[PDB]
Parts: structure tokens; sequence; C-alpha cells
């Protein structure tokens, strides 16, 4: 339903209370969330910018996108804007009324509590009015952010459909999906921070006047310090990027090893490289960590400077007043409350305004450059005659097809043939009109329909693909479905044919996708049917039956053009045109072809424990936090000791304890290694994680897909290493200052201690009440990201089919639904977040009112006791917001620690041979593929592995090395199964599989990861096995770096490399999996003619599909359902199974 509101509910955000009550109670659902307001809709947001950009494009010479984008949303932006300026100034007006409250308790006059309280109530109201001013004003800017963001993704979606192919030639597919993904986060939220460019100048200009001169340049010298501190932060900020930019080289060099690791785990297990590839990675870490620390240390200086500045910035400006003996107690307090506001504006707030403008404007320019590109103008086909006329049509891809001419009457078929990859598609691109001709004359009319070589199947049911635009006609649908022959495939889905397919179509067969492609092509009515290799992925017999029938049935008098290489159809066709690399043989008929080309014609015929588990896996981290706490307890006591009690020291000593930002704060001497410990924790976690990924069951591992493993191992631990250590220091620093400040206030005035307890419990109660929804809602934001990307990917695949049919309104209308689902979900996040930020200040203001009331009303004897509490209590809130704000970010990051602990917590496991009672399974208690198998192999025999072809030779090959669930008992010439552990057991075997493992390094390292083989014998073995030459045709000797995953080396070389690796291991038994299939006769001879003397007195097991391919194999093994038997020779086997 469409939501509504009242003046109160709109201000306070009441509608959150239902959804928080719902979310805290029951688990939420995507359908449960209510609809968007009628203003926020892609149909609205596109149309408004379309007309603005249209009139903008036609008027000026150089049309600005920023101008058109602003001109639509300029006014309400300012309307929301002014409310921020109205609040931001009142922060600076605030501490005047402080001065009067301090000025009340001085021995001058008999002025009553009235004079305090009548101001104090106004000062208390000033917070309530500012709370009501700001929180709507910030929400409006976020709300405009949606109008800015949603319209742009919808607008560029028009352009991406209407590109030229000349642009599509340039592979900017990653560059586009990168261009989209980055934009949303930076552009939407940051529109609030962009408004402070003109606020801060007026803020500092007002704050200049508030700082009274006192015969000196007090404000200018005070600011002049802090601008150099800002320049120092900018300077540290500059070199911070260099460490990222430099370290970005190593992380990629590390990632490539882990990517190759996760793909080929079975090889690493087979060869048993546990100690080899831990040190290899950890050496790549050991350097990177040392750089990573320096990136953190500068950030620590950057952060700590902000907390330390507060003392220096005031103290440097105050002492100049003493130059003409300026001494006063009241005026030194109010300057703190003036200066911290100045610091907030210039140091932290204003640089974000400079950052976000520069960051946003460049992004607005980036898409504007992409928007103005060459577009595909859809040509007309409304001319008379309805005959496809061409004259001298020729072009370039980047004369590609010269001498092109044919004239088809309505009825006749055109047969196209030639060499593959010689413009055979490119002709149909010119006939469609996507790729324009460089010269010639094209004149074809009538409606066009296209059938692609690539299988195009969109997300959804097969029904939507078959119908696709045109209305339902059942009697024609019966002939179409009968023609294309899907009813058999439908009847398999006995209930109904509404299987929800996605991108590509992994479930249905490559033929069935082509049948759907043909069905979609032949369903629609059109005057020209372009068939670009429909019958590609289909078996000849079933292909011929459909092909020969449909050609007769469909073509009653329909104009068709087919790109093919099937002779019978060429003979049955009306006219033929055979091409040869942009040079035609002839024009006409097969009858002419038999005369003109006789040779060619004749040739074809959050968990609370994870905090404890994270914090208690490192000793030094326990000591440093205790050392932080003991000093925190030590200093906060010293404050009480001081506050228990020329005179330029005594009266000026108040400021240091008064500015809690410097007093209650850590630094270089006693809070530096807190980060250092956190950096070591990630290294310790990584070390164990990587070790726990290896040493695990293959059944448990292989069930988890690789993309999840690689991504969680690469992306998350980097965030855990980089971002997580700062937010902890921020959280601790911001906690300590608040808990320290609230204590020392409560020590002096004891009745505040009663007022704290309802406030402290409310924070913990309300935050825990708030989180339950937020995380659950943000879960739907992450999931609801994918529908847009998955739709935008698929739409790019079937571009020509979309253009040819002309179904762009359908895709555009469907695309809006993907936006609306995301906006409906995302918009609710700001509304809940606003309510939390609304209430959190209302929890504070009642505490502040209570502290102010009780302090003013009760009998305060001293003059400082009034000022200190008021000065601390006034300026604290800014930190209190950051403290509660940070914990949510810390908790959200710390959510991803558990998933690493899931990876840590997973479990850890003569040439004669005799197998007995072997039973193996894929998953634990799964399908028994091998069942009670028992057989023997004699010592020093070449064995032929045979059985049920297609049942699976790899599954049996996995059972030897033990890469699945296994049961039974196997021995190698009386050697036991249980005795040698599964790591050391594999030392006996030697596999030469289809895949071969390739390091990103040296041939010295490839042959010997343990580095315990001498070069003499490596070279002597390399001579025997036959690597001598190819090793010697490279730079160095064995030191050549194998870049790009072994591009230079062919298969045969990888076979020799894998062979040499085995020969150096003195393996007894060897397993050969398809040598002759991938390799070529010369390589097969080159391998086999050295392999036999290399393993003359060794056991060999060859597996082949061809029976004659294992003629040399002496022993034979037959495999079958519940039986395995050892045959002595060909005469035993060949006659028994066959005859």
């Amino acid at each position: 339903p469409l939501e509504k509101a009242s003046v109160v509910s709109k201000l306070f955000f009441s509608w959150t209370r239902p959804i928080l009550r719902k979310g805290y109670r029951q688990r939420l659902e995507l359908s449960d969330i209510y609809q968007i307001p009628s203003v926020d809709s892609a149909d609205n947001l596109s149309e408004k910018l379309e007309r603005e950009w249209d009139r903008e494009l036609a008027s000026k010479k150089n049309p600005k996108l920023i101008n058109a984008l602003r001109r639509c949303f300029f006014w309400r932006f300012m309307f929301y804007g002014i409310f921020l300026y109205l609040g931001e100034v009142t922060k600076a007006v605030q501490p005047l009324l402080l001065g009067r409250i301090i000025a009340s308790y001085d021995p001058d006059n008999k002025e009553e509590r009235s004079i305090a309280i009548y101001l104090g109530i106004g000062l208390c109201l000033l917070f309530i009015v500012r709370t009501l001013l700001l929180h709507p004003a910030i929400f409006g800017l976020h709300h405009i952010g949606m109008q800015m963001r949603i319209a742009m993704f919808s607008l560029i979606y028009k352009k991406t459909l209407k590109l030229s192919s000349r642009v599509l030639d340039k592979i900017s597919i990653g560059q586009l999906v990168s261009l989209l993904s980055n934009n949303l986060n930076k552009f939407d939220e940051g529109l609030a921070l962009a408004h402070f460019v003109w606020i801060a100048p007026l803020q500092v200009a007002l704050l200049m006047g508030l700082i009274w001169e006192l015969l000196q340049a007090s404000a200018f010298c005070g600011l002049g310090f802090l601008i150099v501190l800002a320049l120092f932060q900018a300077g540290l900020g500059r070199m911070m990027m260099k460490y990222r930019d430099q370290r970005a080289g190593k992380i990629s060099e590390r990632l490539v090893i882990t990517s190759e690791m996760i793909e080929n785990i079975q090889s690493v297990k087979a060869y048993c490289w546990e100690e080899a590839m831990e040190k290899m990675i950890e050496n790549l870490r050991q350097t990177e960590l040392k750089l990573t620390r320096k990136a953190a240390y500068v950030r620590y200086f950057n952060s700590s400077a902000f907390f330390f500045s507060g003392f220096f910035v005031v103290f440097l400006s105050v002492l100049p007043y003493a130059l003409i003996k300026g001494i006063i107690l009241r005026k030194i307090f109010t300057t703190i409350s003036f200066c911290i506001v100045l610091r907030m504006a210039v140091t932290r707030q204003f640089p974000w305004a400079v950052q976000t403008w520069y960051d946003s404007l460049g992004a607005i320019n980036k898409i504007q450059d992409f928007l103005q590109k060459q577009e595909y103008k859809t040509l007309e086909y409304n001319l008379t005659t309805t005959e496809v006329v061409m004259e001298n049509v020729t072009a370039f891809w980047e004369p590609v097809l010269k001498d092109i001419n044919f004239k088809i009457e309505r009825g006749q078929l055109l047969a196209v043939a030639g060499s593959t990859g010689a413009g055979k598609t490119s002709l149909l691109m010119v006939i469609m009109g996507e790729l324009e001709p460089s010269e010639g004359k094209i004149k074809h009319s009538g409606r066009i329909s296209f059938c692609s070589q690539f299988s195009w199947i969109m997300p959804g049911t097969i029904k939507e693909n078959i119908i696709f635009g045109v209305s339902y006609d059942e009697y024609r649908y019966r002939s179409v479905i009968k023609a294309c022959q899907l009813e058999e495939d439908i009847s398999k889905f006995a209930e109904k044919d509404n299987i929800v397919l996605g991108e590509g179509g992994i479930t249905l067969s490559g033929g069935q996708r082509a049948r759907i492609s043909l069905a979609r092509a032949v369903y629609k009515d059109a005057d020209l049917y372009l068939l670009d290799s429909p019958f590609g992925y289909l078996d000849v017999l079933t292909e011929k039956e459909i092909f020969e029938s449909c050609v007769c049935k469909l073509m009653a008098n329909k104009t068709r053009i087919l790109v093919t290489s099937k002779m019978e159809h060429l003979k049955k066709a009306d006219k033929i045109l055979i091409l040869h690399e942009g040079s035609s043989y002839f024009y006409g008929t097969f009858s002419e072809l038999q005369n003109l080309q006789p040779d060619f014609s004749s040739k074809l015929m959050t968990t609370w424990n994870t905090y404890l588990r994270y914090i208690t896996v490192h000793k030094s981290l326990i000591f440093v936090l205790i050392w932080c706490l003991v000093i925190f307890l030590a200093e906060v006591a010293a404050s009480l000791v001081v506050l228990w009690l020329s005179t330029s020291s005594y009266y000026v000593f108040y400021i240091y304890v008064g500015v809690a930002d410097t007093l209650l704060a850590m630094g270089f001497f006693r809070g530096l290694p807190l980060v250092h410990t956190l950096i070591t924790v990630s290294k310790i976690l990584h070390h164990k994680m990587l070790h726990s990924v290896l040493q695990a069951p293959m059944s448990t591992l292989n069930t988890l897909k690789a993309g999840g493993i690689l991504n969680r191992f690469s992306k998350d631990i980097a965030i855990l290493d980089d971002l997580l250590p700062l937010t902890i220091f921020d959280f601790i620093q911001l906690l300590l200052i608040v808990i320290g400040a609230i204590a020392v206030v409560a020590v002096l005035q004891p009745y505040i201690f009663v007022a704290t307890v309802p406030v402290i419990v409310a924070f913990i109660m309300l935050r825990a009440y708030f989180l339950q929804t937020s995380q659950q809602l943000k879960q739907l934001e992450s999931e609801g990201r994918s529908p847009i990307f998955t739709h935008l990917v698929t739409s790019l695949k079937g571009l020509w089919t979309l253009r040819a049919f002309g179904r762009q309104p359908y895709f555009e209308t469907l695309f809006h639904k993907a936006l609306n689902l995301h906006t409906a979900n995302w918009f609710l996040y700001l509304s809940t977040l606003r309510w939390f930020q609304m209430r959190i200040e209302m929890i504070f203001v009642i505490f502040f009112i209570a502290v102010t009331f009780i302090s003013i009303l009760t009998t305060g004897e001293g003059e400082g006791r009034v000022g200190i509490i008021l000065t601390l209590a006034m300026n604290i809130m800014s930190t209190l917001q950051w403290a509660v704000n940070s914990s949510i970010d810390v908790d959200s990051l710390m959510r991803s620690v558990s998933r690493v602990f899931k990876f840590i917590d997973m479990p850890t496991e003569g040439g004669q041979m005799t197998v007995k009672d072997l039973t193996a399974k894929y998953t634990e208690g799964g399908n028994a593929i091998l069942e009670n198998i028992s057989f023997s192999i004699s010592p020093g025999q070449r064995v032929g592995l045979l059985g049920r072809t297609g049942s699976g030779k790899s599954t049996l090959l996995s059972a030897f090395l033990r890469l699945l669930n296994t049961e039974g008992e196997i021995q190698i010439d009386g050697v036991s199964w249980d005795s040698i552990t599964l790591q050391q057991w594999r030392k006996a075997f030697g596999v030469i599989p289809q895949k071969v493992f390739i390091f990103s390094g040296t041939f010295r390292k490839n042959l010997d990861p343990y580095e315990q083989w001498s070069d003499q014998e490596i070279w002597k073995v390399a001579d025997e096995v036959g690597l001598r030459s190819v090793i010697e045709q490279f730079p160095g000797k064995l030191d050549f770096v194998l870049v790009d995953g072994g591009c230079v080396l062919s298969h045969g070389h990888k076979q020799l490399m894998c062979l040499a690796r085995s020969v150096l291991s003195k393996a007894k038994i060897l397993l050969l999996d398809e040598p002759s299939a991938h390799l070529d006769p010369v390589t097969y001879q080159i391998i086999r003619r050295t392999l036999k003397q290399a393993f003359a007195d060794c056991t060999v097991i060859l597996c082949e599909h061809r029976i004659e391919a294992m003629l040399e194999c002496q022993q034979f093994l037959v495999i079958e359902e519940n039986k395995v038997r050892q045959y002595d020779s060909i005469q035993k086997l060949l006659n028994e199974r066959s005859l």
C-alpha cells in the first residue's frame, strides 16, 4: 500500500514503530515491506530528466549535464539547505548564555536564581529547536540523493541499449559494471556533506566576531595554528595514498597464487605440498604487513592530532591575553566552547565538503562523457516492392565483404555458405543494419526477424521467450510447438512448463536453447527471416528430421536467409551465394555450381562469544589494553586530586582538566601499540585460516563453491586487516572520553549519579532494540542489489535480438521493477536510521536539562564547580554521537569475523598391489559408486584400465589418492593401509592428470618446492626425462618466471614437467589419465618413446577408451557394477565381453 502521514508523525518518524515492533518480534520478509511513494518512481524520474536534457541538448553548443541536473533539483535543495545554516550558527550562539550562568555565581550583586533559570530554559530549548531543525534537513538531502541517483541509472539504461557496435568492439564491459557499482554509495549519502562549502566560511566568519580581540590577533593566531594542523593532516593524507598505491601491487601478486591454489587443491593434496605453499604465501605477507603498519601509523597520527589539538589550539591563543596581564576566570571557559566549534568546522567538517564535491563532480563528468556517444539509428523498411536489393555493399570491421549482390523475391530462399569467421555474420549485421557499409547501396524493406548463433535465453520461463511480445494464438502456437518440437521436453515437466531459468541456462541443454531460439524466431510474423547458424549444437539425425520438416512446413512462401554448410538444403534451395573471405565464387544455383565449380561440387559430395574468541587469541593485546586502562584510571584520579583544591599557573591549570579531549586521550607514548597488536592479530588469524583451509575433507570442501572461498579469503581479511583496527581505536577513544567525563562530573555533584542510570540503560536498551531491524534490513539491501545487475548483464547478451525484434519498452518497463524493489527496500533504511538519530539526542537533552537544572538550583558554593560541569556537559554530545555511531560500524565489520572462524573450525584428516572390499562414496553416506571391490595387480606390469565407459574413470582415480569418502582395505605388496598417514601414503603414487599445476615462479621452484634436491641431479634427470632442450631454450637455466599461468608451455611440456616431478620422487606406481586425447601423435610418440625405459621396472596403469591404444599393456582390468576382474590378455577379454 501507499503510505500516508500527519505533521507530528512526519517530523518524529512514527511509522518506524510498527516495523521495529514487527522486526523485533518476527522475522521480516521482502513481501512484508510496503510500497514506495508515487514521487519516487523510475517512470517519473526518467521522464523529468529526459525532457530537461532534451531541451538542454538542442539549445546550447556545449550542453552541461550539471546545469540540467541542478536546474531540476536546485530549489528544494536550498529549501532543505537553509535549515542546516539555521542550526549550525546556533551552536556558535550557544555559549553566550553559558557566560551569564558562570557570571551569576560571583560576589558582585544579589541577583536571584531567576536570572540564571530564565536564560537556562532558553539554552535548554536551543537544543530541542536545533534537534527539530537539523534531523529533517539532513533527511531531505538524502531524499534528494535518491532523486539524483535513481534517475541516472534509469537514464544511462536508455543509452546502453542505443549504442553503436563500433563502441561494443572496445571491451568496456567491466568498465561499465565498475562505473555503475562505484557510483551509488559515494553519490547518494554524500549530498548532505556537500552543502557545507558555504556554511563553514560563514561559521568561521561568525566565530571570528565571537572571539573578542583583547588588543591582539587572538582568533587569527589561533586559526593560523589549526590551518597548519589541517595542512599537516593533508600532508599525512597525501603519503597515505602512496602506501596504498604501492601495496596494491603486492596484493594482486598474492591473490594470483591463492586463485591458482583454490582451483587445483587436489593436485596440492596429491603431491602433498603443505609446508611448501604456507611459507611461500607467508613470505609474501611478511613484506606486505611491514608496509601495512606504516599506512596505519600515519592514520594514528592523523586521528590523534584531532584529539590532542584542543589544548594547543586554545592554550596558544589564551596566553597572549596575559601579555598586558589579562587575567580572568569566567572568560577562559566560554572560549573553549567557542574554539571546539571552530575546530569541528575547519579541521574535520570542511575538508569533507571539498572531498565530496571533487569526488561527485568527477563522477557526474565521467557518466556525461559516456552519455555523449555514437548511437544505433534503427533504419526504415517501409519501401515498396519488398525485395532485398543490394549494390556494391562493402565495409571495414574496425573491404571486409566486397562484391555483394542478390535480389530475393517474396517467396524464395537464400542459401549462404563459406569459410567460418569470414564475415558470414558480418553480412547479416549489414542486412540487419547494425554495422554500416563504407560504400554501396542497401534497399531492403519489410519487417525483420533474427535468429542468432549464440543461444539467447532471458531470465524467466520458457513460455515468455516463445510468446515474447505478440498476443497468444493457440492454434498457431500448436503448429509452432509441433514444428519446433518442444512438447516432448514439456511433457517431461509433467505439471507445467514454467521452469524459472536465469542467465545462460545451465539446466536445459544447448540444443533446447537453440530450439527455443528457433521457436522465438519463427513465432513472430515478419517479412524477412535472418537465420544466423541456428542448427549448430544439435546431433545430425534429430537435427535432420526437424530441419527437413520445418523447411517444408514453415516456408509456404516466406522469405528466408540461412547461413549454413549442409548440401541437401543447398540442393533444395532456390538461390545460393557462396562467399570466400570477401570474394564470392559465383551467383545463382547449384545447377550452375555443378558446371562452374565441378571440383568443389565433387569434393563436398553478531554472537557475543566471538568478541571473546577474537580478543583472546593474542597475549600482548591483553597487556596493552590493561596498560591503557590502568593509565586511564591513574589520570582520572589525578583530576580529582587537582580539583580537590602572579598566579598565572594556578588559574590557567583549569584548562587542561577542563578540556577532556586532551586529558582523557591516548597518544604516542602510551597508546601507540594498541594498533600494532591488532595488526599482529590479523597475521595470526590468516596464518591459521590458510592452514585450516588445507588439511580438510574433500567432501566438505568441494561442496562449498570456490567463488565463496576465494572471495571470503581475499576480500574480507583485507577489510579485517585494514579497516577494523582503526574503528576499535576510535570506539575505545570515544568510549573512554565519555565514560571518563561522565564520571568526573558525577563525582563533584553526586545527585547526577542517580540521573545517569536511566540514561545509560536507555542507550543499551534502545541500541539493541534498533539493531535487530537495521542488520535484517541491510541484509535485504545486499540481496536486492543483484536483480538489477543480473538483468543488466542478460540484456547486454541478447542485444541484437532485442534490437531486431524491437522490444525495448518491455526491457525498460521490466528494468524499473528491479529499481523499485531496491528503492522500496533501501528508502526504509534512512527512515529507521533517522529515528535512531532523533531519539539518541532526546535521550541526551533530558540528561543535560537535568544536569543544568540541578546544578543551577542546588547550593553550589564554588565558582569553578558550576563552570566545569557545564563546560564538560555542553560540548560532550558530539563525541557521544560518534561513540554510539561507531559501535554499529564495528559490529557490522565484526559480523565477518565469525565466517573466518567457520573456516578455522572445519575438521582435519616392490610394485605389487592388493585391494579388498573397497566401497567409496562421493558425499558422506552418499551414492555407492564403487561397492565391495576386490582385486590384485602383479609387480612390474603395464596395466590396462577398462570398464563402463562414461561411468567415471576419474572417480576411481580419486579413490587411490583418497579425495572422497572411502571404506575398505588396500595394500601395496603387504604394506598396511592405516599405518602410514594419508599425507605420507601419497609419496608412493605418481599422477599425470588432464590439468597440470603451474606455479608463478621458477623451474627450480616448480620441480622442488621443498628445496632439497641438487642441481646436478635435477639436470641429470632433466636429461633422462627429456626436458634438457626446452629448458635450455629460455633465459638463465631454471630461473625463468612462469607468468600468465604457463602460456609458453604446451601440454606435452607440462606432461614432461609432471613426469620429471614424478621421476625425481622415485614413485612405485603411476596413474595415466587420457594421454592420447589431448596430445597429438608426435607428442604421444615423444612421451611414450622415453616413458617406457624411464619406467621399465615400475608399475604403470593406463586408462583409454580405445582398446587398441592399450595393446602394449600386458595386464588388463575390467570394471563393472558390483564386480572387478583381472584379465591376462586381449584373447581373454575381447572375446568374452564381445562374443
